[PDB]
RNA sequence: GUAGU
């Protein structure tokens, strides 16, 4: 469909760790699994990542807080699209 | 080191 029940988190610190996510994220409801996107060039991530949750209704809970905060710094919380948007078409953070 | 593994 038009979303997944799942939301991308943007603006990580390089101190933020996967855990601190998901620990973070079940103040609003429970977390399924959270994953950052690590690179083996360098063994940190790529300043954003991803968290699963129970319910869409969480899901919609956290989106519309919007902007959150982790390790004294402030993430961009939003609906993780459904990866077709991967294309060359959509690639530069674009919609449909 | 803000649009995927």
């Amino acid at each position: 469909g038009s979303h997944m029940k799942k939301i991308f988190v943007g603006g990580l610190s390089v101190n933020t760790t996967v855990e601190d996510v998901k620990h973070y994220f079940e103040q609003f409801g429970k977390v399924d699994d959270a994953m950052l996107m690590f690179d083996k060039t360098t063994n940190r991530h790529r300043g954003f990542g991803f968290v699963t949750f129970e319910s869409e209704d969480i899901v919609e809970k956290v989106c519309e807080i919007h902007f959150h905060e982790i390790n004294n710094k402030m993430v961009e919380c939003k609906k993780a699209q459904p990866k077709e948007v991967m294309s060359p078409t959509g690639s530069a953070r674009g919609r449909s």
